[PDB]
């Protein structure tokens, strides 16, 4: 029985925690996962203080080659906007990318602003001031979210840009997805971006968003999968799944990655990391789905297995899978 440690992205933590629990019950293996944010996950795997790092923001082929890392996707989730708006219920407010960007830019300051009202004809929005909440830590959710905003709001694109950390024009900082959820829960008028599971498990209200094709879509496991249907995984695992075309494609969708060293110094550890994840691909789909994460098509899993065989080796050139 082995003891494994991973660290990183909080975006898929509920599901990694769930698979780890079940895995130990079935095999005795212990996987300790520390949700410290994607930036910390990358730092940690590079520093070698953990068996695997976890990041929602992919590293480029060159950065991977430079650090001797291999990257592979696990599940598909979505970022949603949790809101604390008195009198409104979950899923009732619709926002589009442009407006969402203006809220984050500080341009829109009240919930009954004309821009919001026009996207929500039937709604009676309070004249409550918006309290924007964002991540205090280096985050893959920030990356994904800013990647989205830069595509739909030109001003965001030009003044703040994209990144795990950016100069936020406004807002209170929350540490981790947990942090943002707690903030939104206690602040009337709050809006923060969290991975979907965090909104659901905390009973937070969330909004619908307008798809790239222009229709209001609700964030669901199936709508995350829908945004991923046209991804050409055979070309690369680092797919940009934000603002994708298609029927019911959630606009802020993202897969998330596991990073491991290609030249395993502790071959025994590396072998157990791959079994853990191979086990998760073969039997963990129902747990992912229970938490509203969409699974990767079997074809992508076979591609990952094929890449593990050609890329992960011990110091003697022997493959670990």
């Amino acid at each position: 029985e082995a003891s494994l440690t991973g660290a990183g992205a909080t975006f898929p933590a509920p599901v990694y925690a769930k698979w780890a629990d079940t895995y130990q019950k079935e095999t005795g293996n212990k996987v300790n996962y520390q949700g410290i944010g994607s930036s910390g996950g990358v730092k940690q795997i590079i520093a070698n203080t953990v068996d695997f790092g976890a990041s929602d923001a992919p590293l480029s082929d060159e950065k991977l080659a430079q650090e001797g890392l291999f990257q592979f996707p696990t599940v598909i989730g979505g970022v949603v906007l949790a809101v604390n708006i008195p009198g409104l219920k979950s899923g009732e407010l619709v926002l589009d990318g442009k407006t969402l960007g203006d809220i984050y830019l500080g341009k829109i300051k009240k919930w009954d602003d004309e821009a919001i009202a026009k996207l929500n004809p039937g709604l009676k929005l309070p004249s409550q001031n918006i309290a924007v909440v964002r991540r205090a830590d280096g985050s893959g959710d920030s990356f994904v979210f800013t990647s989205y905003l830069a595509k739909v709001n030109e001003e965001w694109k030009n003044n703040v840009g994209t990144g795990s950390t950016v100069k936020w024009p406004i807002g209170l900082g929350g540490k981790g997805n947990d942090g943002i959820a707690a903030f939104v829960q206690r602040l009337p008028g709050a809006i923060g971006y969290v991975e979907y599971a965090y909104a659901k498990q905390n009973n937070l209200a969330y909004t619908k968003l307008i798809s790239a094709d222009g229709k209001p879509v609700s964030p669901t496991e199936e709508n995350f999968a829908n945004a991923a249907k046209g991804a050409d995984w055979s070309k690369t695992f680092a797919q940009d799944l934000t603002n994708q075309k298609g029927e019911d494609a959630w606009p802020i969708t993202s897969t998330t990655f596991i990073l491991i060293h290609k030249d395993q110094k502790k071959p025994e550890q590396g072998t157990e990391v791959l079994k853990f994840f191979d086990w998760a691909y073969k039997t963990g789909a129902k747990q992912a789905n229970d938490l509203d994460y969409a699974s990767l098509p079997d074809s992508v899993v076979e591609q990952v297995r094929a890449a593990w065989k050609t890329n992960i080796k011990d110091s003697s050139g022997k493959p670990l899978y």
